């Protein structure tokens, strides 16, 4: 009755949460979707229809990343609103918070892709509202479950950073974070604040703006690697440089990152 199981590409995925979808294309055992436009189908034999003839090999918008074979599309939701809707029925098969699927007109989102002969493969997304009242840089942020763990989400998060940092703004994921997106920010934060600190001394104010990480998840992550002091009313931080090399030198941070090349990322502030 609800959809349970999608076919993308050459993966088969089980659903995590309900998606609303239209009625009729909940009843099949499987919804087929072209992994290039995001259209879905209900049948086998339309897929295989539409992959013969579909010409998309890669997302709408503009290329504003290109790295080796790591691409980043920018897709305003005003523009190009059937595919943003695709995107956004897709993402919430995995997301228990998002709430806007048909809406799309107010959100910018920006597509990870990894490129092959065949073409442009979609990863994931995070979706930007184009004006946001309470500073948040991502509004949902969605790695496909095939591609979680794997770096993907961790160059995600960078990248939201890095359009931050264009913006000269600090920024904040909108909450509530599921609770692989805690881990994931909470461990993104900790390198990028550990890296700079071994780097250089710093104020809770200057690290903010060096990352474009608030000064509120900053402390938090400070607190939970007890480098933090309270003395009158004032969080300060409280650091030798040889606990940050144990906590750099540390398991977690040894996998070797996508990292984002600064110098191939095209964009200007909206
Ligand atoms: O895939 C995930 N996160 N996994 S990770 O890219 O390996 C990673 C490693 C280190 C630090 C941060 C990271 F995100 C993942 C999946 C869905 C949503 C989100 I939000 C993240
Ligand atoms: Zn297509």
């Amino acid at each position: 009755k609800y959809v349970d199981k999608i076919h993308i590409g050459n993966y088969e995925i089980d659903a995590w949460y309900f998606s609303p979808f239209p009625e009729d294309y909940g009843k099949q055992p499987k919804l087929w979707l072209c992994e290039y436009c995001l259209k879905y189908m209900k049948y086998e034999k339309s897929y295989r229809f539409h992959l013969g003839q579909c010409q998309w090999r890669q997302p709408p918008g503009k290329e504003i990343y290109r790295k080796s074979n790591i691409s980043v599309h920018e897709v305003d939701g005003k523009d190009h609103k059937i595919y943003c809707q695709n995107l956004c029925l897709l993402a919430k098969l995995f997301l228990d918070h998002k709430t806007l699927y048909f809406d799309v007109e107010p959100f910018v989102f920006y597509i990870l892709t990894e490129v092959d002969r065949q073409g442009a493969h979609i990863v994931g997304y995070f979706s930007k509202e184009k004006e946001s009242p309470d500073g948040n840089n991502v509004s949902c942020i969605m790695i496909l479950p095939p591609y979680q763990r794997r770096g993907y989400g961790r160059f995600l998060i960078a990248f939201s950073y890095e359009l931050s940092k264009l913006e000269s703004t600090v920024g904040s994921p909108e909450k509530p974070l599921s609770d692989l997106g805690k881990l994931s920010y909470r461990s993104y934060w900790s390198w990028v604040l550990l890296e700079n600190l071994r780097d250089f001394t710093l104020s809770i104010k200057d690290l903010s703006q060096m990352t474009s990480i608030t000064q509120n998840d900053i402390i938090s992550t400070l607190q939970s690697l007890n480098m933090v002091k309270y003395w009158k009313g004032q969080h300060v931080i409280c650091v030798t440089p040889k606990l940050v090399e144990e906590h750099l030198k540390s398991a977690q941070y040894k996998k070797p990152p996508i990292t984002v090349d600064s110098v191939c990322l095209k964009w200007a502030p909206p």
